[PDB]
């Protein structure tokens, strides 16, 4: 009845405050029959490890980015395709439609039930050496990515050298030059300290990946109908709050790092970055023929 949950983020981060709210709302709506203890800051382990713990039932709850879920769940892997959404509002429109049900089904199929969707904005490149404006600027650059071969591909097609690595280890790696750069949204770039050791941020906005509040499906299925309704309502309400927190944080984060001296650039012509992803998309299609229509469905959505 007393659950444990994972979140990788630090204090005050939108996801952190929102998962606390999820835990609070779970206890309220279930009259104390179900409670949740959060372990924030990744103190329970890396994201892939936590995903395995939730799937195995060693942990009940996670706030997981879908990036590291992709290698486990083909349908979820669709949101890890570079340049598949035009922007965050587009993503949410796609997720509240048929794409979302398919992604959820695929997830539930691998033992992990999404309960609500969180915003994590768009991810963009950052490094300590120079601005990125064209794919040529990425050639030879060692860029850290999350643990998903779609992202190793993305970097290789821009001529970089990908380095999949745990999020926790990125600050040191940038500090010592083991990697040259990485990529993420404004709040992560700011909260982890990466901006202090990688002060060029280039708005490629190459990935727009949602997150979820995740529950082990056995845990969820064992609930009564009314408790499932309570858990879903808590999750959904936490996520609406998270989305409000998120939009204020993106601006505050961006402003704080610009003030600290970060040099920001837009990418005027993103088209060559997109064009270079042909082989990554085509290589997902070859691995997952059945899911070509999921990709087309998303790209067809306004
Ligand atoms: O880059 C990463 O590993 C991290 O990126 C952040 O944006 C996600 O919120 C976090 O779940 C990931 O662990
Ligand atoms: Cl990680």
């Amino acid at each position: 009845d007393n659950w444990r949950g994972w979140n990788i983020h630090v204090d005050g981060y939108p996801n952190t405050v929102a998962m606390d709210k999820f835990a609070e709302l779970l206890a309220v709506k279930t009259g104390g029959e179900y409670t949740l203890q959060m372990f924030h800051g990744g103190t329970l382990g890396s994201q892939p490890d936590a995903i395995e713990q939730v799937r195995a039932g060693a942990l009940e709850i996670g706030n997981f980015n879908l990036g590291p879920i992709g290698p486990l769940v083909p349908a979820a892997n669709v949101v890890s395709l570079p340049f598949i959404f035009k922007d965050v509002p587009h993503m949410f429109r796609v997720l509240d439609g048929e794409a979302g049900k398919i992604i959820a089904a695929g997830m539930a199929e691998k033992g992990i039930q999404p309960l609500a969707w969180y915003d994590a904005g768009a991810r963009s490149f950052y490094n300590g050496e120079k601005p990125i404006n064209t794919p040529a600027d990425v050639e030879g650059m060692k860029v850290r990515v999350m643990n998903n071969e779609l992202f190793t591909g993305m970097i290789a097609e821009l001529g970089g050298n990908p380095s999949p690595m745990a999020f926790a280890e990125v600050y040191q790696a940038l500090k010592t030059g083991v990697v040259d750069g990485a990529e993420n949204n404004w709040p992560s770039y700011e909260s982890t300290g990466h901006f202090e050791v990688a002060g060029f941020y280039s708005l490629s906005q190459h990935l727009i990946i949602p997150e979820c509040i995740c529950i082990n499906i056995g845990t969820f299925n064992a609930l009564s109908d009314e408790m499932k309704t309570a858990v879903l309502e808590a999750a959904q309400e936490s996520a609406l709050y998270q989305r409000d927190l998120w939009n204020k944080r993106e601006a505050a984060s961006r402003a704080a790092v610009e003030a600290a001296g970060v040099v920001v650039n837009e990418i005027a012509d993103k088209a060559p970055f997109q064009a270079a992803m042909a082989p990554v998309y085509e290589a997902y299609f070859e691995a997952n023929p059945d899911l070509r229509p999921l990709v087309e469905l998303i790209q067809a959505t306004e």
